[PDB]
């Protein structure tokens, strides 16, 4: 049972800007997704300070980076707070309408695309490098869901049948054919050292057979 939704017009506009603007500095997508993972880990940590049972779904707070050259996918996994179904539908838990407005007024004032994360819509930078993005998420108060979009104005949401997650979010980037550099170990390491070197959670870069 798959539900198909239209993006709000402003978010479709944001996505088509990201996909169609000539902008060579695409590597910042990974900084932005790791930053969102760190924000999600901070949230479940804060809730656990007054209610330790919030970690019954998983005590370890970490980020995994999983490249898969056979599938041409880069997956960013975190064990943060996750998202409910309602969060997923409501622009993956972001204030994306007003964030997109503020971003586009910043661009008019001399900002560039790399500042997207300052406006709360850094998730959508995934579309710098991915043709399709799948988000699998589990929040303590809801069931496990899969969101998916290849842009083009719509996204889908379905109950996830896959491997149970416990709690957190998995972003699966189905990379564009010309963006496979982001599956190479040395390139990922370079980007994490350049842009994410002070993130307060362990990051494990998986290797491949
Ligand atoms: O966990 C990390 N830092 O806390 C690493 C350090 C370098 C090599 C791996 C990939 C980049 C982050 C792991």
């Amino acid at each position: 049972e798959v539900e198909t939704f239209a993006f709000q017009a402003e978010i479709a506009q944001l996505m088509s800007l990201i996909i169609n603007t000539f902008y060579s500095n695409k590597e910042i997508f990974l900084r932005e997704l790791i930053s969102n993972s760190s924000d999600a880990l901070d949230k479940i940590r804060y809730e656990s300070l007054t209610d330790p049972s919030k970690l019954d779904s998983g005590k370890e707070l970490h980020i995994n980076l999983i490249p898969n050259k056979q599938d041409r996918t880069l997956t960013i996994v975190d064990t943060g707070i996750g998202m409910t179904k309602a969060d997923l539908i409501n622009n993956l838990g972001t204030i994306a309408k007003s964030g997109t407005k503020a971003f586009m007024e910043a661009l008019q004032a001399g900002a560039d695309i790399s500042m997207i994360g300052q406006f709360g819509v850094g998730f959508y930078s995934a579309y710098l490098v991915a043709e399709k993005v799948t988000v699998i998420t589990k929040h303590n108060d809801d069931e496990q869901y899969a969101w998916e979009s290849s842009a083009g104005g719509s996204f889908t949401v379905r109950t996830d049948t896959g491997e149970p997650m416990g709690r957190g979010t998995k972003v699966i980037l189905h990379l564009k054919e010309d963006q496979t550099e982001y599956l190479e170990e040395r390139r990922i390491k370079e980007i994490v050292k350049k842009h994410s070197q002070f993130i307060g959670y362990p990051i494990t870069l998986f290797v491949e057979k």
